[PDB]
RNA sequence: GGUCAAGAUAGUAAGGGUCCACGGUGGAUGCCCUGGCGCUGGAGCCGAUGAAGGACGCGAUUACCUGCGAAAAGCCCCGA
């Protein structure tokens, strides 16, 4: 389910820089927050690899 | 006074020269430190877990440097 986490993330990313190359991006910060978002799913992907497996 | 003769002698500067006054150019000199030099003393290896050094990228807007790496001027934990 983690993967569905992330690319609703992507997608958002992905038209909001579409309408950046248009003529509204009233907002940048929610760019930087959506790819904030990416990351911290992964890294917390990375502690529950070596957790439980050991 | 006036003609006539003889004689002497000034001022004109086209442009120049010396001095002065006033500027332009140009970056010496003085002052300054953001940068160096040396001695002393510490510390002294890095890499197949990918080194040293680069290439390409990551910004709302980014050409250069800086930081980073598709999780990309950052992500998690701890302390101040
Ligand atoms: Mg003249
Ligand atoms: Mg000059
Ligand atoms: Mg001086
Ligand atoms: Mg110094
Ligand atoms: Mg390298
Ligand atoms: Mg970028
Ligand atoms: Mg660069
Ligand atoms: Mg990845
Ligand atoms: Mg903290």
């Amino acid at each position: 389910d983690f993967a569905k986490e992330i690319d609703a993330r992507k997608k958002e990313l992905m038209e909001l820089r579409f309408q950046a190359a248009a003529g509204q991006l009233a907002q940048p910060h929610r760019v930087r927050q959506l790819r904030r978002e990416v990351a911290q799913l992964n890294t917390v992907k990375a502690e529950l690899a070596r957790k439980g497996e050991q």
